[PDB]
């Protein structure tokens, strides 16, 4: 008997195209997505060229609607020239992304001015979200507050971030969160398995207390999202690891497994898997789009999922008890049992449906 | 200028049908919520005869398709005979409802050990919702960790509640709750001019610091909910007088004069009419369904509003501005600046939508 779920949506992926197709493209980004039962990604914007300006944004949108086979939305990112610049393409955008600890140069932000400067002209009533790791989600959470809105924190991984989200929560400010599958089921304890390269990843891999800590705060996260970063196998073992892992393909299988095993229940799983995504990136439904799952069929993790580009996985071994079998995406077959059976293009923008603006006063 | 909202969603409304049709029923009730930018209700259980056995939901279920305008779900009532025999049609229902204090006696529990049997009887996926004043919400509460589940707690009304509320929230506990209008426009200051009739509503309302305390806390408060429970005014001000206020009608309108001015945001209130609502009672979408409004029209509340048969309301003279100017429900032109254009019947039963169902472990 299989278990029929409403369409999941990932609020942060990195597809890759434009300019790092070798490590995935829309077309084969959103086939993990899928199998993953993923209906809706959410894509970051540190692409080559990445997507901090009109042009770039325009070039990314076709080469979505042209490629993804799932439905998606497209963040902007923050530079250190485009405050003030973004006002007429802002909603049409999943939201704006900062990155505020590392990153490439065209997205680095030298100095907290740049953050504030950002958080007064970007449009109040579009999304936010912030890569800000242990005393930057503070900083970030400061500058929110001197701006007075909300702010949304990336893959929290340890107990020290999620603690501190969890004291301003208790004083009522506007802050939101999500935690990557990683965070949760791999720890210090993994890196000798996967060695240096391959256990590349920012956030890093925390130690188990910190995992531990996610855990025992599950009622302060909002949303899960994979953080899927692919690389080749290639890169991540040669001489200049990039950090991230892939994640589209297990982020679902880990955790039906937990809720096999009690950790969370179903329904903790699908508040955020789908309605804390919806509802603060104000994303629109899908009509006749879902998923069924089977929850008791077990099997082990191989050495590579069979549709990212990454071609390798840092969850090999475990093994997992949860299976997407099938996937509806708006009226079509969309995935079943390992075969994608739409065609790249099938996928549309969110943003441009009537219901997937967010609403704002005149 | 119009400003587009999502399908808004009341989860606390009483409609009387069967049985108290002179109040209410199923056609003026949904014209009502229509009127009020609501295009989705959940009926409460406490009709005469009250939905508390299959046969009595089965009845209300084709009074309901009958004669509904907007779309419904409906509550099933527990009793003190009643626990354990509701599974075959849990399912079917918005949720369970419990009347913890002043109630009919058909729905009256006397012993907080039948609350605990309710608790452990009604399947575990699937809401509840109490009817729980002061010191009963804490008393609730104990009951759903004593059976590991969740519960939500309808129309909060004192700083006492909040405070009760956020303490079990910080605390990482399962629990929501809504608030309805008269418990944020209202307050012991109107009594006056209501006398003690009209005045009468269960929770009473609130002395200033009761009302100030509600929105220093929103964001404690998970959901609005109008408690839509409307008497004539010849019942009000007779000699024994109901309790309660109507309030589909006045709801929006209240809400939208706060974010104009600045009191709460245009997101903080569809989060509250809309998402919340959706993802802690798994409500599903609304294909094709929007709201119109208009957020400059000043205008003053009249004595009555046009379609609930209360013919009366406690908000007559405040000012306030925004309007619901059209509503489209399923493709279909609804409602039109005072002109509903859905016939009795138009409404459906979402928990019979694919799409509606609860998701389950097998
Ligand atoms: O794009 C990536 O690979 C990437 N990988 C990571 O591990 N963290 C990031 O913040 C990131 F942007
Ligand atoms: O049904 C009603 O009128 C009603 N009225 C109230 O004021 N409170 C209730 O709890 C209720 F059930
Ligand atoms: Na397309
Ligand atoms: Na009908
Ligand atoms: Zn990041
Ligand atoms: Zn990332
Ligand atoms: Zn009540
Ligand atoms: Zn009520």
């Amino acid at each position: 008997k299989l278990v029929r779920l409403p369409g999941l949506i990932d609020v942060h992926v990195h597809l890759r195209e434009p300019g790092g197709t070798h490590k995935e493209d829309f077309a084969s980004g959103t086939a993990a997505a899928l199998a993953g039962g993923i209906t809706m990604v959410c894509a970051m914007p540190n692409t080559r060229p990445p997507i901090i300006d009109a042009p770039a944004l325009a070039l990314a949108q076709k080469l979505a609607e042209a490629g993804a086979r799932c439905d998606f939305a497209l963040f902007l990112g923050a530079s250190s020239e485009n405050a003030g610049t973004l006002g007429t393409v802002a909603g049409s955008a999943a939201g704006l992304t900062l990155y505020l600890n590392e990153t490439f140069s065209e997205l680095r932000l030298d100095s907290v001015v740049q953050w504030m400067e950002h958080f007064e002209t970007w449009p109040s009533h579009l999304p936010i979200v912030a890569h800000a790791e242990q005393q930057t989600v503070a900083a970030v959470l400061m500058v929110a507050q001197l701006t007075q809105r909300s702010v949304h924190i990336c893959h929290v991984a340890r107990k020290e971030e999620i603690l501190l989200i969890k004291a301003a929560k208790a004083r009522g400010l506007p802050v939101t969160c999500e935690v990557a599958p990683h965070h949760l089921f791999l720890s210090h304890d993994d890196l000798e398995r996967l060695g240096p390269g391959k256990g590349e990843v920012r956030p890093e891999l925390g130690s188990r207390q910190d995992v531990e800590a996610l855990w025992e705060n599950m009622a302060v996260i909002d949303c899960f999202a994979s953080d899927h970063a692919p690389h080749t196998l290639e890169e991540k073992c040669g001489s200049r690891p990039p950090p991230g892992f892939p994640g589209l393909e297990t982020m679902l299988p880990l955790l039906l497994t937990a809720v096999s095993e009690g950790r969370l229940s179903l329904d903790d799983l699908l508040q955020r898997l789908h309605h804390n995504p919806r509802r603060i990136f104000h994303l629109p439904p899908q009509e006749d789009t879902y998923v069924e799952v089977d929850l008791e069929h077990e099997w082990t993790i191989p050495s590579h999922m069979p549709f990212s580009k990454a071609h390798w996985t840092p969850f090999e071994g475990q093994k997992v008890k949860g299976t997407v079998r099938r996937v509806v995406l708006r009226g079509e077959v969309a995935y079943i049992d390992g075969q994608v059976l739409v065609p790249p293009g099938y996928g549309q923008d969110v943003r441009k449906w009537p219901q997937g603006a967010v609403p704002q006063l005149p």
